[PDB]
């Protein structure tokens, strides 16, 4: 199991990352260390590449 939370709120600016606020779950699936982890949203299931520093293990 790999759930983490968005310490800081984010806005996508791109089509390829995601748009949430500070207390949102996200789904690691494929971090491999970098800087943009893909997370599927457990809110809209739509998943997307969220910033590795705003998240954080629960």
């Amino acid at each position: 199991v790999t759930l983490f939370v968005a310490l800081y709120d984010y806005e996508a600016r791109t089509e390829d990352d995601l748009s949430f606020h500070k207390g949102e779950k996200f789904q690691i699936l494929n971090s491999s260390e970098g800087d943009w982890w893909e997370a599927r949203s457990l809110t809209t299931g739509e998943t997307g590449y969220i910033p590795s520093n705003y998240v954080a293990p629960v």
